């Protein structure tokens, strides 16, 4: 079994979409709205592409069950699936309607379509046992970690965003950036919502190392 299974973008999916974020994060660091808060992001102006120091190099992707290999339980039923046999190396569409950036990560959120939803796993869109927040709500595209940050905290970033404005405290619009509105959440997490939702054209297919 692979490492993991996902969705892997084409070479001009990936350069389009690390584009955008690149863009995202030098207007976000430029903004008045994040200078006023620097202090809440890192205890100057930040040049936050430079903060974000480990990116992926080319292909980007948004993973659906991570296998370990078949360590990771649950793994070897997921990749035996009659759904999964047939989606494997087919091309999908996957739609990304936000980035966000917190002190630990930045990424794309994906909203995966009812098909799409069919491949992601149980248990996985929980911070606690009692949390009933959407399937597929933890979609997402990593797009950069902070240097002591493991890739995985993306996810959870994601989640605790959608966390907090199920709970009832959304973001405050701030501004525009290039692309859509600005939300600022507090506590070092912003969100650009896009007015175009992105479309990135990806392969499902199991990732080795």
């Amino acid at each position: 079994l692979p490492l993991y299974f996902g969705w892997f973008l084409t070479k001009k999916s990936s350069e389009t979409l690390r584009k955008a974020g690149q863009v995202f994060l030098e207007e976000l660091g430029n903004h008045k709205a994040f200078k006023k808060e620097l202090r809440q992001f890192v205890p100057e102006k930040m040049d936050l592409v430079t903060y974000f120091g480990k990116r992926p190099p080319g292909v980007l992707h948004c993973t659906t069950k991570f296998c370990d290999y078949g360590k990771a339980p649950g793994a070897e039923e997921y990749a035996q699936q009659d759904v999964l046999k047939k989606s494997y190396s087919k091309a999908f569409t996957l739609t990304i309607s936000a980035l966000f950036v917190t002190p630990k990560t930045t990424g794309a959120r994906v909203e995966l379509s009812e098909q799409q939803l069919q491949l992601w796993p149980s248990d996985v869109d929980k911070l606690s046992p009692t949390d009933n927040l959407p399937r597929g709500s933890r979609a997402h595209i990593t797009l950069g970690c902070a240097a002591d940050v493991e890739a995985v905290q993306t996810g959870l970033d994601l989640l605790e965003i959608l966390r907090q404005e199920k709970g009832g405290s959304r973001g405050e619009e701030v501004g525009e950036l290039s692309r859509g509105k600005l939300y600022s959440l507090g506590n070092g997490r912003w969100m650009l919502t896009l007015a175009k939702n992105m479309e990135v054209r990806a392969i499902f297919t199991g990732y080795y190392g």
